[PDB]
Parts: structure tokens; sequence; C-alpha cells
């Protein structure tokens, strides 16, 4: 991705969605959007980004249902133009199935999500991250995410996935990670509130590459 | 609620959607809205619901993110008119904290997901799950959802919960779980597919209470 950056949009807000976004566009190449922004908008605004920014365009959605509600979840994400959609791992391989089968269908990607970022993530994901890293390796997925508040544990996933899978890390900035230390470890990291709360998002933005171009 | 069932509407389309629910509102008091359908209809589609029917709607999201995103989709969905919203427990204490704080603020319900239903919910969650259901009893939450497919998970989670507190439960019908055993723990069962897939919804319905009378 450019410059190894990917924008978190949470605000909930179209307008200010896209005058950050815009502002940012320059130094960005995807565009990472959830449920801040859908349950406020509509799944409309993932095709308005896509087209009036040009970004490749993540659903960060979590996907954490029964296999059979993952497949329709996955459906009208796709249908609705996303590039790729994060999925949990934690509740099993059934359930990562059948959003990579949809994925199949529709030439689309999947990111299984190991290890989360907030300090909870320690009380029962953490223990079990290693093995839904391990999972996804058996599924065949190449696209994972994990926490760049531990880059320990980072470095620990990135030994079972492999270097050919690409990694993405959230939790830079507000949440307390670091961009050089995460870039060790994962292809690119995930920036949401250090950016678009910034005074001056594009001087945020610019700041960011400014230490990961070092 | 009334006559112990509700509705999973996961139909993806306004009108199947409608038809089928004012079909069934006689036997019913509760819908459960989810993603299948607000990512195809949008968020307007829950007042929508809560208005031309006039029953309380779970908004079963599964929200499984960090703590400040899991507010903004909480704010969001009660915003929509959401009654009440289903979040997971596996991501941990602070992570459902963040539901419950929203849900005070705006004199709502958190309902936590403990056990999942489905055959990969063993792998991971069903280790975790009587310890997510301590830590929501330990949060002071009331409402909890555990699985029809394992009445002695159900019995589990309900010695943990307390008599007190109310337990929703899906997996009946196609997942294989039994109406009839599983209110023997459960306050209430979730019912999607036996009837939004019947030939006469109304009649599913029907037969359902006609187990439940009982
Ligand atoms: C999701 C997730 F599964 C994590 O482990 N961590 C995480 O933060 N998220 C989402 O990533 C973005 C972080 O943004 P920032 O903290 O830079 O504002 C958010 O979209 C969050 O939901
Ligand atoms: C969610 C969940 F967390 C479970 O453990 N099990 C489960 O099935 N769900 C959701 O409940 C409804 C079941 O509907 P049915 O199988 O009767 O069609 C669905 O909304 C599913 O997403």
């Amino acid at each position: 991705v450019m410059n190894r950056l990917i924008l978190a949009m949470d605000l909930m807000n179209r307008d200010d969605a896209l005058r950050v976004t815009g502002e940012v566009r320059e130094y960005i190449d995807t565009v990472k959007i959830g449920y801040p922004l859908v349950l406020s908008e509509g799944m409309d605004i993932i095709a308005e980004f896509r087209k009036r920014f040009g970004c490749r365009i993540i659903a960060d959605f979590k996907v954490a249902d029964i296999p059979e509600t993952n497949e329709k979840i996955c459906r009208a994400t796709f249908k609705a133009g996303a590039d790729a959609i994060i999925v949990h791992g934690f509740p099993g391989a059934d359930s990562v199935r059948a959003c990579l089968n949809v994925a199949e269908e529709m030439g689309r990607e999947v990111f299984l999500l190991t290890e989360m970022s907030h300090p909870g993530a320690e009380m029962f994901i953490q223990g079990a991250a290693d093995e839904i890293a391990r999972m996804g390796v058996d599924l065949g997925v190449k696209n994972y995410v994990g926490p760049s508040t531990r880059p320990e544990r980072l470095s620990r996933l990135r030994e079972i996935i492999g270097q050919d899978s690409f990694l993405i890390s959230p939790g830079v900035g507000a949440q307390g990670g670091d961009p050089g230390e995460t870039l060790r470890f994962a292809d690119a990291i995930i920036v949401g509130r250090s950016i678009y709360l910034a005074d001056n998002p594009a001087a945020a933005a610019a700041g960011i590459i400014e230490s990961i171009k070092d």
C-alpha cells in the first residue's frame, strides 16, 4: 500500500470523512472503512469513496457470526464494492471458511484478525491468537491483522504466517503503538485518530510518512 | 417476550423482510435484526420495523471491536432506535464495558454473547465461555446469549448467570436445536430460517409456539 499507511476512517459524518480523506489522499493508497462510518452514512459510502478517491477499500467489519450469516455479510460487503473484508478468527474455522468462499466467488480478499490491539485482548484472544494464525495458514489465508501495541506478538504472528503473507497492524498513535517498531514486522500500519482528529490531518499523515521513510 | 419466541429476520430484501415479519407478528414480541438486513437496506430499517410492527428490536451486531469503536457502534445503533444490542464477550471486559456505558447513557440494553451455536464455536469460544459469562456477572450484565445446539452448555451458562438474568438462545431449527430442550434453560428462543424460509412462515411460527405451550 502507498507509503505503508492505511487510513482508518472512523469519522461518522460523510462531509468530515470526505474532507479528511481528500486531505490525506496523496499519502495513502488504502482506506479502511468500518461500522462507525457505515452505520452512520450507509453502505453506499464504500462505492463513493472508491470512486471519488480511487483508493482500495478494506471493510473493517470484524465479522464474527456463524458461517451462514458470515456468507451474507461478506456478499453484501463485496456487492457494495469493498476490495477486502476483515474477519475475526476467534469464532473458528468454519466461520472463516465461509468468508473465504464468498471472497473466492467474487474475486476479493479476506484479512484474518488474529490478536486485537486493546488491553482486553489479553483476556481471551491473546491465548488463542497463535492458533488463530496457524488456522489461517491451514486455510490458505494470505492476509492478516495483528497488534501494533504488542510488537513481540507481531513478531510471533509474523513467524507463524511467514514472509509471503501480508500483515497490517492497528494501534499506532492513539493506542500507543509506534510506526517504526510496528513496520519491523507488519507490511503496513493502520492509523485512525492520530490523523483524523489532528488539527491538520495532512500534516499528521506527512509526519508519519517522514518517520516511515527513515 | 411474547410466546418466548424472537424472530431472527435475516432476509436481505426490505419487501420480503416486511412481508414475513407482518405474517408472524401475532406470534412474536421481538424482532432480531442483524447485518444481513441492515447492510442491504440501511439502518433506517430498524426504526421502520419498530414503528410498523410495534415490536422491540434487538440489533444483533455481535460487536467485537476495541472500546472506542464499540462505543461508536452502540451509539449509532441506539440512535437508529434499537432497544438492545448483542455484543461479543471474547474481546474482553473493556470492550464490553464500553457498550454498557453507552447503553446506560441512552437507557438501552446490552446482551452478552457467551458461547456461539455453530460447530466452530468449539475451537476457541467454548473454552472461554464460562469465564465470559462470569465476566458478564462481574460487570453487572443482566442479558445473555448462549447456544441452543448445546443444552448442557446452556445449563452451565444458566448456572453462572443465575435465575434473575435473561438468557436468549439461537440455533433452534435449522442448526439442530430443539425449542423444548432449549427453553428448559433459556427464557426465549431465537428462530430465523425455520420461520423465514418456510413456505408459510405464520404456520411455522404457530407450530413452534404449539411445541412451546406444551
Ligand atoms: C480493530 C482491531 F481488531 C484491533 O485490534 N484494533 C483496532 O484498533 N481496530 C480498529 O482499528 C482502528 C484503530 O484506529 P485508531 O486507534 O488509530 O484510531 C479502528 O478502526 C479500530 O476500530
Ligand atoms: C449468532 C450467534 F452468535 C450464534 O451463536 N448463533 C447464531 O445463529 N447467531 C445468529 O442467530 C440467528 C440464527 O438464525 P437461524 O439459524 O435460526 O436461521 C442468525 O441471525 C445468526 O446470525
